[PDB]
């Protein structure tokens, strides 16, 4: 009850800012996770036993995959936090419980592969789930976990607000569909601009909550150079391997996902922050003007990727 968790000065400071780093130190995740929670919805919202159970078993249904991994959940996790923590008044007990929890299983037992080639190989996932392949997979994997004996953190909840938080939760891991963002965010831009915005309005919030969980899970082109740079790395690797995978089943893959055209990786990078990640953090800006951190990082990272097609690195 009166156990609050403690990070070294460093990371006690650090992590109120949106470009945190949570470090090479994976055994202090689940504790930085923990102490989000704590700061960001209470010592009390969660039955601590079974917060720690329900962690762990999140963290072992994330495969050993170079981006799509535990880190990646807890680097999402932790841009919801710096968003809630800064916009303290705008949002429920409720969607603060949710959301946190949401980033942290949005990717579960992700196998380093997109929709579409899930699609083109014929997976049986592709079956069950037409559209949001693999976020119907990660929501799915969300409620099997919490069904774990002791693993419920919501147990405390009524029954209502109980079946508010799973429709939050659902709502949030499927918004992660890069394919939904881009008809979410013009919506967003449209009602913003004629300002019929209505935060009050419950299907204005679900697409708000959305643009956050694209913000948050785009988060590494928020982070300082280095980390943005060596975090691109890993997201490339997955993308060659589902290249080398197409080119198995006979299919020329998009030069994004194709490791003989590495060469065009810094101009995919402009397409892809001008075409998604900047567009995405003015829209939240204008929504949510304290998230401007994020979109003056965005800028910053795509003026380096600028210097590196005009070999300046
Ligand atoms: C249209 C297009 C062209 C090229 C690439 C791309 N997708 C992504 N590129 C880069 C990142 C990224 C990750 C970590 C650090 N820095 C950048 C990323 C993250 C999440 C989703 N998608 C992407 N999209
Ligand atoms: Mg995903
Ligand atoms: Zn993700």
């Amino acid at each position: 009850g009166l156990m609050q968790f403690t990070l070294p000065v460093r990371l006690c400071k650090e992590i109120e800012l949106f470009h945190f780093d949570i470090g090479p130190f994976e055994n202090m995740w689940p504790g930085i996770f923990v102490y989000m929670v704590h700061r960001s919805c209470g010592t009390s919202c969660f039955e601590l036993e079974k917060l720690c159970r329900f962690i762990m078993s999140v963290k072992k249904n994330y495969r050993r995959v170079p981006y799509h991994n535990w880190k990646h959940a807890v680097t999402v996790a932790h841009c919801m936090y710096a968003i809630l923590q800064n916009n303290h008044t705008l949002f429920t007990d409720l969607e603060r419980k949710g959301l946190l929890i949401a980033c942290l299983c949005h990717d579960l037992d992700h196998r380093g592969f997109s929709n579409s080639y899930l699609q083109k190989f014929d997976h049986p996932l592709a079956a069950l789930y037409s559209t949001s392949t693999m976020e119907q997979h990660h929501f799915s994997q969300t409620v099997s976990i919490l069904q774990l004996e002791g693993h419920n953190i919501f147990s405390t909840l009524s029954s209502s607000e109980y079946e508010q938080v799973l429709e939050i939760i659902r709502k949030a891991i499927i918004a992660t569909d890069l394919a939904l963002y881009f008809g979410n965010r013009k919506q967003l831009e449209e009602m913003y601009q004629t300002g019929s915005l209505n935060l009050n309005n419950q299907s204005h919030r679900d697409r708000v909550i959305g643009l956050m969980m694209t913000a948050c899970d785009l988060c590494s082109v928020t982070k300082l150079w280095p980390v943005t740079k060596l975090t691109a790395n890993d997201i490339y690797a997955e993308f060659w391997a589902e290249g080398d995978e197409m080119k198995k089943l006979g299919i020329q893959p998009i030069p994004m996902m194709d490791r003989d055209k590495k060469d065009e990786v810094p101009q995919g990078q402009l397409g892809f922050y001008n075409a998604v990640a900047i567009p995405c953090y003015t829209t939240l800006t204008q929504i949510l003007p304290p998230t401007e951190p994020l979109l003056k990082a965005c800028r910053d990272n795509l003026s380096q990727w600028e210097k590196v097609i005009r070999g300046e690195e």
